[PDB]
């Protein structure tokens, strides 16, 4: 149940949307457990949280979704 | 840790047993994001939406001590208080 990490530091049409806009789980399968912006946390992030470029995303799955996840933010 | 997720046995009775995570629209209704849930001692990770929750499941969930208030006041495990 360990988080993978991700910093989403490359531009991407996926950044500036809210969780919900993006629709996460059902584009990569990861489940968000935390966001870090500015070195700051939000746990159980919901729908309306937005992810920016440079934030750390925090999430669980397997190693596929690990991979969808950096495809998705064009971290390839 | 913050991130470590809290972990709940629904083990009582309760109007959402039977239900998925999506009809019950839980995030919304407790502030919980549930990480998995362990049904026959085999986990789902990530479960999504069409995952249901069953009598005496194990539900992990991220969140903080409000939100472990609100998730066992949801499945009516307040034991009386
Ligand atoms: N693991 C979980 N733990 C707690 N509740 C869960 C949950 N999975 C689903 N739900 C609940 O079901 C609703 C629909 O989830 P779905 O995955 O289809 O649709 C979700 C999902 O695609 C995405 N999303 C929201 N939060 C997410 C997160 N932390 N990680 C990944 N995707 C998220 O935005 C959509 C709308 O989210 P919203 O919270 O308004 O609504 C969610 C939420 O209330």
């Amino acid at each position: 149940l360990a988080p993978y990490e991700i910093i989403v530091s490359e531009d991407s049409e996926h950044l500036g949307k809210s969780i919900g806009e993006l629709n996460v789980w059902h584009q990569t399968g990861a489940t968000i457990v935390a966001i870090e912006h500015e070195g700051k946390f939000i746990v159980s992030p919901g729908p309306f949280s937005v992810i920016e470029q440079g934030d750390h995303i925090f999430f669980v799955g397997d190693e596929d979704v690990y991979a969808r996840m950096k495809t998705y933010f064009n971290l390839r």
